[PDB]
């Protein structure tokens, strides 16, 4: 293998066999020089006009790293479509990962001229972390991953993590780490770099809807041998004290007794699409739902899976509550309407709770002759047993997995941004380019050196995971909801190019179509 | 091994293992030339201002060496806390050299 | 084993072996006569300036118990620098419990 021969072959495919599906693709990257070979300290503090709440402490480094956490990296529209619509659940197996076909390239100025040229003799250093001893900065939903569509090249982004801080300032137990304090593998143009990974135990996602509702589990034609209070008033004659008892049935389905529980509440507040609906004033911020840690105030976003609206309230949404994706060539900062693309967790109303409104109502106070019963409402409430919830969904556009952080104690553990709890997540991969110093002095100085040749790199990546599949039994008479293609005319294709070769994703697309039991 | 295949990798690293701990480092390092491939006589002497107890006669050649003989060569602050807090003593015992990857 | 032999020895020790650090500990006790050898019903109620959320209803008894159930029972201050300074973590194992050289 020298400078003549490629290390890999491009690999863009999915197989479907039976009870699993095999995804691989290919993509070519450029990796520039970041930070002039140099670790920094990085803050920021309320000196300035930010707040306390955005205040950090930390490090940005030499050194970028790859990103396929989205599920657009692994499956195309039609491959997603396949899933969706055949099967209640999935879950990832094992993944491969190849870095190949690698070369070097120095780019040097003279006067407004530029040239670039091949240096064949440079390397760039590889590692993954696979004892999970750098701050795992993988599931916070960042740019940079491999592009959804084949054909793009993209930038690899530059890592950097955070620490404790006070303010602007750090503290004792903050820490600092050297990426070349770990072995790692150097390459030149005729190497390659690969290793494997088995994905841990972990549920299916759940990609159906219920077709019953968590009070609707009774049978309609029969009544309860059970009672319940009907009745603490006489009708007859004057108004007097009485108990009076019911059994519950077809027409009083509302009190019958039951055996289970709605899911966790934190509430919302409710924003309408029309805007004219809307209160005048900026609430975002100062009605947003949040939490509170160490005197810093940070917005639940999105929070636990709570219902989007009820029905026929699809105008609202929570404020902070939901997914919120963009669509392509939209602004960074204050995007109209029109330009993103809203989420709807519309399908769990059957057994969680509805995002912007109350959980329910306990007793206020004891009653007697002379107090009149008072009523609490219940904005926010913890697991009591009997409860059953669904997990948020999973898109096209999204995320897979996340880290779980390392602690005592947790409650069950499913990101809340929706995906795959890992204990020990797919590890994060680190690439950097060997600094190349510039011809020094003829007289021995001891300073570091400072002056490098100006340099970037390009490859291929190729990437393979393996995913399990859950079949779908099911005896239901009628057809199902699917997810389809508009039949009628348009002057684009969805997902494909325009006229100017830009590749754009119409709508976000969700896993839940199929139906199921409660 | 040709001009596209690398002659090494990167090792930094310390194991601790019971009675004893292995260090490794790895830098990169940059050559000139010296002297203009020269031999010189050098020295010093009394007739400028230099005191009697200033004075020498020697060489310089050109030629580089390689210093590792400081100990934050081989530990991290970090590894160094680890040595004096838990430890009565500690020599050396074996050390192992590589040069690698070169580019005129 | 009569009157004039010891039923056993003196053990406070520890000792720090790879991944596990074993301690022993031993001190001398004094058992008294508690109640003059009868159980009593002991009660306190809300009859005397007693307010009821301290109110109880139980029984003392004529026997005495052993505890060990406090860390420096086990550890010198010496022995917990060197557990806190180097380790994630601890749990215990198991236990050995020995009562011996009694005299009435
Ligand atoms: N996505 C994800 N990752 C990891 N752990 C998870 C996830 N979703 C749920 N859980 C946990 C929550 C419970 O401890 C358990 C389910 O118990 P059994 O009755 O299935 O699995």
């Amino acid at each position: 293998d020298g400078v003549g021969s490629s290390s890999g072959n491009w690999h863009c495919d999915s197989t479907w066999l039976g009870d699993r599906v095999i995804t691989t693709s290919t993509r070519t990257w450029a990796l520039p020089t970041y930070n002039n070979h140099l670790y920094k300290q990085i803050s920021n503090g309320t000196s300035g006009g930010a707040t306390n709440d955005n205040t950090y402490f930390g490090y940005s480094t030499p050194w970028g790293y790859f990103d396929f956490n989205r599920f657009h990296c692994h499956f195309s529209p039609r491959d997603w479509q396949r899933l969706i619509n055949n099967n209640w659940g999935f879950r990832p197996k094992r993944l491969s990962f190849k870095l190949f076909n690698i070369q070097v390239k120095e780019v040097t100025q003279n006067e407004g001229t530029k040239t670039i040229a091949n240096n064949l003799t440079s390397t760039i250093q590889v590692f993954t972390d696979s004892e999970y001893q750098l701050p795992y900065v993988l599931g916070s939903a960042h740019q940079g991953c491999l592009p959804p569509f084949p054909a793009d090249v993209f930038m690899i982004p530059q890592y950097g993590y955070l620490t404790l801080n006070n303010g602007s300032q750090a503290v004792g137990r903050s820490s600092f780490y050297c990426l070349e304090y770990f072995p790692s593998q150097m390459l030149r143009t005729g190497n390659n770099f690969q290793f494997t990974y088995t994905f841990e135990d972990v549920p299916f996602h759940s990609s159906y809807a219920h077709s019953q509702s968590l009070d609707r589990l009774m049978n309609p034609l029969i009544d309860q041998y059970l009672y319940y209070l009907s009745r603490t008033q006489t009708t007859s004659n004057g108004r007097g004290v009485t108990l009076g008892f019911s059994q519950g049935g077809p027409n009083t389905m509302a009190n019958q007794a039951k055996n289970w529980l709605p899911g966790p509440c934190y509430r919302q507040q409710r924003v309408s699409t029309y805007p004219l609906q809307n209160n005048n004033s900026n609430f975002a911020w100062t009605a947003g739902t949040k939490y509170h840690l160490n005197g810093r105030n940070s917005l639940a976003n999105p929070g636990i899976a709570m219902a989007t609206h009820k029905d026929d309230e699809e105008r609202f949404f929570p404020s902070n509550g939901i997914l919120i994706f963009g669509k392509q060539n939209a602004a960074r900062d204050n995007a109209d309407y029109s330009d993103v693309m809203l989420t709807s967790e519309e399908e769990i109303k059957t057994t969680n709770p509805v995002a912007t409104e109350e959980y329910g109502i306990v007793a206020d106070n004891g009653q007697t002759q002379t107090t009149a019963p008072q009523i609490g409402t219940v904005n926010s409430q913890g697991a009591l047993p009997g409860m059953v919830w669904q997990n948020r969904d999973v898109y096209l556009q999204g995320p897979i997995w996340a880290k779980i952080p390392h602690t005592d104690g947790n409650f069950h553990p499913s990101p809340l941004m929706g995906g795959f709890g890992l204990k020990h997540p797919p590890p994060q991969i680190l690439i950097k380019n060997t600094p190349v110093p510039a011809d020094p002095r003829s007289t021995f100085n001891g300073d570091k050196l400072n002056s490098f040749i100006t340099q970037y790199s390009t490859g291929q990546v190729s990437v393979e995971i393996e995913w399990e599949l859950q079949k779908e039994n099911s005896k239901r008479w009628n057809p199902e909801i699917q997810y389809t293609s508009n039949y009628y005319k348009s002057t684009s294709v969805d997902f494909a190019v325009n006229t100017e070769g830009v590749y754009s994703e119409p709508r976000p697309i969700g896993t839940r179509y199929l139906t199921r039991n409660l």
